[PDB]
């Protein structure tokens, strides 16, 4: 097995060392091909980059999610969350079996006017603008999320548009995130109470709702049909502090993502906004309209498929296994998933790997299974991701409605990498169309 350059005693680590590891590691498996091992004090792990290896790490008879140390840092404020917990954990399976209905297609119907409603309040926004004005994408994609999250989660109205200054919680929680990303002592003091600033607000509503079908009511009206327990006070926060954390960053990245591919690529873009035109007749978009939007959702998988905003997850071995009948692997023995990297396998997608050309989505069930895994794998994949499409299509969808957009700065792709990653800078011009925007 390939090995990256190693440092003594410091291992692979020094290789980390840089504000874009991903991209760093991507460069790496350029070089070294579909595995190589990767190394650490204390740690080691295994980079997969094909489809034919991660095919394998995805049976789950054979591996199950690993908690990397990125995950256990955040553990420190999502908890026993879904997203943080081990498959094994009581909790995980309670919480997974109660909201698996709640977060599908179908569920998706209850969200949808909450969904709306903020995703009306960043286009008047932009509709609002002056015309020396400008658009910063990744901002404002990340107010939309965090405020549709906070709605459709608990209820709740962080008010994103209403100010530059984010509310409190949402500083507290991009604080504590940002925190724990940085570890992989004034900051230790501040890590607390962002961590109290998120506990106590979130302990707050739950309290108050004691005394409308949103999440937080399934969660306090749902029984786990094995056991039937319901969640108690405590999980059921961190699975709120969880949806944000989980959702807000990677979506707002999506959204990002796909409007800079369609400003770079005029052609998809005058053809995503002819689906749209004819598409959402309404001022205001239905769901089922949001359904038709088929183009639409091809941009966004094109998106994932070239950069997956949540671009690597952790695998570790049940038992003693020999991956791809050349790779022993003994029971605890972790992988990692580098997902951008599988999605540029040629074998799978041909040479033009680079190109963004969503009409690769035309035909979804022709594509190879676990060759496009932007939402993670199996009873561990992502459970928001009904959630996320359809805020991302129904977003899009008005966005191209309603605007013309400028890449007015011929803005060169820099992506910035914390738990997730961001197209950084991303800033356009968007001129109105004057078309109605209506009431929800
Ligand atoms: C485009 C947007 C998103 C992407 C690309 C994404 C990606 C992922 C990935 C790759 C995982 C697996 C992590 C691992 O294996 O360690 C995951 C898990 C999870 N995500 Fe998403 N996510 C997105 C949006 C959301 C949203 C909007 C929500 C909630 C509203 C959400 C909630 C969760 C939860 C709770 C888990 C843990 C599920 C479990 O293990 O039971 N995600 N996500």
């Amino acid at each position: 097995m390939p090995q990256p350059k190693t440092f003594g005693e410091l291992k692979n680590l020094p290789l980390l060392n840089t504000d874009k590891p991903v991209q760093a590691l991507m460069k790496i498996a350029d070089e070294l091909g579909e595995i190589f091992k990767f190394e650490a004090p204390g740690e080691v792990t295994r980079y997969l980059s094909s489809q034919r290896l991660i095919k394998e790490a995805c049976d789950e008879s054979r591996f199950d999610k690993n908690l990397s140390q990125a995950l256990k840092f955040v553990r420190d404020f999502a908890g026993d969350g879904l997203f943080t917990s081990w498959t094994h954990e009581k909790n995980w399976k309670k919480a997974h079996n109660i909201l698996l209905p709640s977060f599908s297609q179908q569920a998706m119907k209850g969200y949808h006017a909450m969904m709306v409603d903020i995703a009306v309040q960043l286009v008047q926004k932009w509709e609002r603008l002056n015309a020396d004005e400008h658009i910063e994408v990744p901002e404002d994609m990340t107010r939309l999320t965090l405020d549709t999250i906070g709605l459709c989660g608990f209820n709740y109205r962080f008010n994103s548009f209403y100010r530059d200054q984010p509310h409190p919680f949402i500083t507290s929680m991009v604080r504590a995130l940002d925190e724990a990303m940085n570890k992989l002592d004034e900051n230790k003091r501040q890590f607390q109470e962002d961590i109290k600033v998120m506990n106590d607000l979130v302990d707050k509503i739950i309290a108050d709702r004691k005394a409308s079908d949103d999440l937080l009511t399934h969660m306090l009206n749902g029984k786990d049909p094995e056991t039937g327990e319901p969640l108690d006070d405590e999980n059921i926060r961190y699975q709120i502090i969880t949806f944000l954390i989980a959702g807000h960053e990677t979506t707002s990245g999506l959204l990002s993502f796909a409007l800079y591919f369609l400003v770079k690529n005029p052609h998809v873009l005058q053809k995503a906004a002819e689906e749209a035109a004819r598409v959402l007749v309404d001022p205001v978009p239905s769901y089922k309209q949001v359904k038709q939007l088929k183009y639409v959702g091809m941009v966004l998988n094109e998106a994932l498929r070239l950069w997956p905003t949540a671009p690597a997850f952790s695998l570790y071995a049940k038992e003693d296994t020999v991956l791809g009948g050349e790779y022993p692997l003994e029971k605890g023995d972790e992988l990692m998933v580098l997902i951008p990297q599988l999605h540029r396998d040629k074998t799978i997608w041909g040479d033009d790997v680079e190109e963004f050309r969503p009409e690769r989505f035309e035909n979804p069930s022709a594509i190879p299974q676990h060759a496009f895994k932007p939402f993670g794998n199996g009873q561990r994949a992502c459970i928001g991701q009904q959630f996320a499409l359809h805020e991302a299509t129904l977003v899009l969808g008005m966005m191209l409605k309603h605007f013309d957009f400028e890449d007015h700065t011929n803005y060169e792709l820099d992506i910035k990498e914390t738990l997730t990653l961001k197209p950084e800078g991303f800033v356009v011009k968007a001129k109105s169309k004057k078309i109605p925007l209506g009431g929800i």
